[PDB]
């Protein structure tokens, strides 16, 4: 309360409500979000989200970093990095329309590095897609946002989830069993194929269990075979991070500030 100065609510959803703020102290922006301890499903030792950031906030990264949170009678209050300017790949996507294949292919790079450290430091997100991706506008750097609906990494079957359904694969579809590597691969398809065509592939579960791939751009024959390969339909014909790095469409890559300099100045 003393601490912060809360500025306009940025937005509000299932995660709860995320206000702008500065860090009173030292001016440092921050994002202050807000959840009541009601409508929080999943707990460990304070909510799971809670866990799992501070598990990936150690170092730099990806990731939007836990600063601080504070827990009061009826809610949980998780102070975190704000980068300025910034804006989500939902937004981002909506307002400028399908990517061109660099900046789609900086931006997907750089969301694998996000989601191979979550996975080095245990943490499955479970809810990768374009609303929980921030892009610092001024650096080029991509931030996930959201482990509100995450695990802990294991390598046994996840018979939950509550993430988005879109993004979800069709094992959790027809069974309601995933194992998290693949279903996390599954998502980033329908992540880069939103990137380069504007918006997802599948909207019903039917699309989603038949997983045949339309594409309503143009897009190259190599970045079509990479989104075709991570949305296969058994898990485990999917890519491994390393295979989709080293596919022949990631060869390349522009550096942030590259991406930042060329795309978004
Ligand atoms: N797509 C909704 C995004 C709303 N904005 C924002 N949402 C979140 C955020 C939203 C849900 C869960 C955790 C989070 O950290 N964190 C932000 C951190 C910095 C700047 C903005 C942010």
């Amino acid at each position: 309360e003393s601490q912060y100065q809360v500025g306009p609510l940025l937005g509000s959803g299932g995660f709860g409500s995320v206000y702008s703020g500065i860090r009173v102290s030292d001016n440092l922006p921050v994002a202050i979000k807000h959840v009541e301890k009601d409508r929080i499903s999943d707990w460990g030792e304070v909510p799971m989200e809670v866990v799992l950031l501070k598990k990936v906030s150690s170092g730099f990264s990806g990731v939007i970093r836990l600063l601080d949170w504070f827990e009061r009678p009826d809610s949980f209050v998780l102070i975190l990095e704000r980068p300025e300017p910034v804006q989500d790949l939902f937004d981002f996507i909506t307002e400028r329309g399908a990517l061109q294949e660099e900046l789609a292919r900086s931006f997907f790079w750089q969301v694998l590095e996000a989601v191979r450290h979550c996975h080095n430091c245990g943490v499955l997100h479970r809810d990768i897609k374009d609303e929980n991706i921030l892009i610092d506008l001024n650096r080029g750097e991509l931030k996930l946002i959201d482990f509100g609906s995450g695990a802990l990494l294991k390598d046994t079957v996840y018979t939950d989830f509550d993430g988005t359904r879109v993004y979800s694969p069709p094992e959790w579809i027809r069974y309601h069993r995933y194992h998290g590597r693949s279903a996390a691969v599954w998502s980033l398809g329908i992540l880069l194929y939103d990137m380069v065509c504007g918006d997802i592939p599948f909207e019903h579960d039917e699309e989603i269990i038949r997983g045949q791939v339309f594409f309503r751009q143009r897009v190259s024959s190599e970045c079509q075979h990479l989104i075709r390969w991570c949305l296969a339909l058994r898990p485990s014909d999917r890519p491994t991070f390393e295979e989709i790095q080293n596919h022949p469409w990631m060869q390349d890559v522009l550096l942030p500030q590259e991406t930042a300099e060329i795309h978004l100045h």
